[PDB]
């Protein structure tokens, strides 16, 4: 049963595979929603359940099927994650309603839509995407629109009784949270958390610190993978890298320069699975679990085991350090 | 998960508190208090588990259970039985009990909780008695009802599908039938006076962190007596919630009142609607009755039974504010 | 120290009044006052010397009832913190001068000042001075107000003195029209015209309340302090049941007064044929929700929470049950 | 105080034996011993003195090497106690007597006691003493049991000193015939013996197995003890993946001594060329899986959770997989 399988959805390294085959792929809409009655979201913000349902479907609708890594069992695992980790005793009664709502749909649509590509291949092909946003956060901008745009479907509007207020200062949030994810953002979000775990009171005082810690919560959700039980992790390895190798084929048949990772003929998979947490993964978790510690030393601890396993098996790396 | 089985679930995470809103799980439920909140039991106790009783099984039987008690009894129906089952699931986890008790006991207590007055027609038993009815005749004018709870609860496993102990060994269904049937036996009011004295004689000698009980008679003694607090539990609830249970009883007798004065009966205590104290009635069940057999209890659990009593004479008080046969009646169990 | 701890919940529908009241030393409306002055910055902003307030909020304290069980100084230190809090209400963000404000809390912290804990009639049967002075209407609310001025006019007691004229006579007027509101013989006609607001609602660009006339802009504060008043019925049942039990020996007390000396006793004023509790529920259904309920609808979805515990505390004094032509006829 | 909360646990299977070890001070054995002794009312039944089981379970634990990662004092506590909760499986309920169980949980108890963290054959072909004593036969499991029986001549230490002479040589027969097959090479006739008596299995009245001869009896306490000894794959996760790092350390500190000494390394421990999911796969496909599938068989249902386990473990190894000749020989 699925219902079964639901109740560790308050726990890290929830069967969210099994989920994706159980509800027929239907983990974002069915994992949403568990959520949403687990916080209490559609009493608080007088969501209905059909309004809430058919947009949840709809945003799921609009993940791509045929994207390896990037579909509706991605989204749903961030969703998940941030709802666990919003749950972190450390962070016990800081943030108010508006704001879990804010980090767990910005979390919910932060993929919305991706054709599994990077910005620059996006760029590089004189795309109508990247034209329109002038080159800058592509797809990041491209998610927060359409995930936002599918609120105006048939019965999709789950934020319209909000009052004007709250749906402003949703809408700041949400658009914070998602540009965060862009990449070329990782560096100085790091360096600001960084800062943040030297001079902390846990007390957030000012919209500033709010939006940062919730901004750094769904990145490293969005960078979790390597956090999770092996073999969940390890089949998002076998999906990235399935994802990466298309679009090296892909840059390959058009004659372009192939991106880091994306070469099948040159992959060193387990090598850039030790250097995504050596450089990226582990130092950004790390200052996580500064900023609430002890909530996520076992969380640390099995990034350090998979580190391990994944080192043990060896029989981009510029990339990964700029 | 609809958004009603939502809430619903929102209420059963009170199951492990007293006072839990039982009317308002039995409203939530489509009137299956008995089977949630059994079910919940279950699921928390690992009972499915440990007993490898299938799961099927288990809700089949809990609904056919629920299902034969009769829904036009405004007392002595499905969310009295639901009570008196939840009731005896706190008691067990009183910090006093912590580990005194098997798996089977356990599962004894809430099983002869949640049968133990199944069929019950809403008379008393010497009604049934002197209207010379086939179930009197059967049982001998002894315990008639008590018997016949027992008799339809284990009745009731040879349904389709509901035998819930198909994977218990002889043995344990040897042990686990001889406490249901010592456990609802006790919830004849006739049996209040020993099965309370008995108790006083425990707490008088009493073996302690947790209580030590070693032979059968001390552990059988403490279930029963458990078990007949939780029937008895109405004057410890919330106001909110003993003011229900006291209409609901009034409403009964009434009825049986009605029916004795047409058959030209004498009327038994406490059922004539035209000469009742309602108030009253309470003052001297709490008195003669309740208050004693708490009292002892929270002797024994001490100090886990504290705010209960305290509650108790709270509501007594209560029913002291607002206010013959009754008194002859409750004065000699 | 310990009353520190405490005081930070002054932002809370809830906090904890009276033993607030026992941590100052039977000095809550001194210090919910100056709490919620230097909160609002209320002493920077009207140039008000922190000696003079203090002066005069122990003035003010000090002429509150010690031997009045209700309509003491903890009392008035509850309306004040409850207009506190509902002044803040989302629907009403930047809606509000910084004067309006300070009328609002000075009404509340006035307006039961010098309350002698007995009604108007029970003033107007007897003849008192009082009530010929005010010629039988609003009696005791004139006084209120009349008490409230005059001890700025004590030693170090004018906090107003560096206010302009502008200022002092717009203050005096909207201080005079919120406290003449709280005689329950206007609550008729404030709710016929809190409810006509509803049905012809304005509201700004950024969705809070568009009031741009005084009409309707005092009418609004009028309504919110008459909510403060009777907020009891709407807060944790466990300070609800304590303002219960001291609005009835205060109640009882008159019923005494009035036994003694041959005098038909009140409605809610007879010791010795009581209903506490079906009085508390005719209180919440014919005067309490009818308010609460356009005040929620007023500042919709704000006030939902409240309308909640409203509902809740009813049913508990419902279900306690074992006066009502009065409460209809208003 | 926070270790009794945790021994609440010990007639359960999955007890956290770890947290226990580092609660009582590195003391499993002695604590989880003297609970079961408690718990069975074994030192009434046997006037076992309280000072003389303590000081004993101090001495016996203190002869487990502790510098042995797989083969120490919280293995044996680890096997004491899945002993202890497979004895009470409802379908042996009344079956054994008092010094059956007390000959089963003390052989569990002794059972590698002293074990230098090497196979026998690394003791025989590096000529050992004990090799040489034991005429390479057994060589460990003879040692554990006369270490076991010898410990009980040091001070203060004779817990079966108020057993008569007829008991004291029943319990030893039965200890001996108990550890002895606990030898791997035994495995196999063991398995055997225990699927014919499950073909030609008779239950009592009371639905409870029937064992009316010596041969039958003990060969169900060997089994009995030879399933807690292999029941690591049986348990949640997170103690199994404890246990599988502990042994493959155990493992690979004697591979370092065979290739130190020019020695042919024993299966499963070569660090270098190790597989160690696909070793507890074969572990649990050859070994543990059929011996469990037996036990099960015998006690219909008692053992499904505990055989479901089993079966959601071994799928967990396959999933990390990035010796064959040894396991199935035996
Ligand atoms: C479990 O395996 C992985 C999972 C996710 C990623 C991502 O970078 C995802 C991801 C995210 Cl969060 C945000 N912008 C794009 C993607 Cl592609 C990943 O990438 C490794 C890695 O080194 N990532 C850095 C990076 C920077 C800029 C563009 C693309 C990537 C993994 O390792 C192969
Ligand atoms: C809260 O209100 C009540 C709830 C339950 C009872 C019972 O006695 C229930 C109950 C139980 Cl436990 C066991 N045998 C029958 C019933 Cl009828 C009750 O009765 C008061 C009272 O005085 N009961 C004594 C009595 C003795 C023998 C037969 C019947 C009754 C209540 O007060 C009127
Ligand atoms: C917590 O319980 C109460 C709290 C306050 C009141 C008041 O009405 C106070 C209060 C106020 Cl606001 C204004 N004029 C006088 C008083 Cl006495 C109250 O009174 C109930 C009630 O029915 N009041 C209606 C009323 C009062 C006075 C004149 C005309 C009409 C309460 O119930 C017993
Ligand atoms: C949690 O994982 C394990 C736990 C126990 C064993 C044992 O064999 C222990 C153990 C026992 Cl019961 C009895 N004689 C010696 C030991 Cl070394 C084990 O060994 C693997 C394995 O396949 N065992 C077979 C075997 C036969 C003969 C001698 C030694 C081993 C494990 O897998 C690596
Ligand atoms: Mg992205
Ligand atoms: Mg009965
Ligand atoms: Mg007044
Ligand atoms: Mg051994
Ligand atoms: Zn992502
Ligand atoms: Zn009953
Ligand atoms: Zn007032
Ligand atoms: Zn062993």
């Amino acid at each position: 049963v699925l219902a079964k399988e639901l109740e560790d959805v308050n726990k890290w390294g929830l069967h969210v595979f099994r989920i994706a085959e159980l509800s027929g792929n239907r983990p974002l809409t069915v994992i949403m929603h568990t959520i949403f009655q687990e916080r209490d979201l559609l009493k608080t913000f007088k969501i209905p359940v059909d309004t809430l349902i058919t947009y949840l479907m709809t945003l799921e609708d609009h993940y791509h099927a045929d994207v390896a890594y990037h579909n509706n069992i991605h989204a749903a695992d961030v969703v998940q994650s941030t709802h666990v980790l919003l749950s972190t005793p450390a962070l016990e009664a800081v943030f108010t309603d508006l704001e879990i709502l804010a980090a767990i749909f910005a979390s919910a649509i932060h993929d919305v839509d991706h054709p599994g590509v990077s910005n620059q291949f996006l760029i590089n092909t004189n795309s109508e995407l990247a034209l329109m946003y002038n080159d800058s956060s592509v797809l990041e901008n491209h998610h927060l629109a359409v995930g936002f745009k599918l609120l105006q479907e048939e019965n999709c509007d789950i934020f319209q009784n909000l009052t004007k207020k709250q749906r402003q200062s949703l809408r700041k949030m949400v658009i914070d949270i998602v540009l965060a994810t862009d990449m070329s953002k990782h560096m100085n979000l790091l360096a600001d958390l960084k800062t943040m775990v030297e001079t902390k009171k846990l007390l957030l005082d000012n919209y500033s610190d709010r939006i940062q810690v919730l901004q750094n919560m769904v990145h490293c959700a969005d960078l979790s993978n390597p956090t999770k039980p092996l073999q969940l992790y390890r089949q998002w390895t076998d999906r990235i890298m399935e994802e990466f190798f298309r679009q090296g084929d892909r840059e390959r048949e058009r004659g372009m320069e192939i991106s880091p990772m994306c070469d099948k003929h040159n992959a060193s998979v387990e090598k850039s699975q030790v250097g995504f947490i050596d450089y990226i993964v582990h130092p950004l978790w790390e200052t996580w679990a500064d900023l609430v510690h002890p909530d996520a030393q076992d969380i640390l601890d099995t990034l350090e085991d998979n580190r391990e396993w994944y080192q043990s098996t060896i029989p981009t790396e510029k990339f990964q350090f700029e």
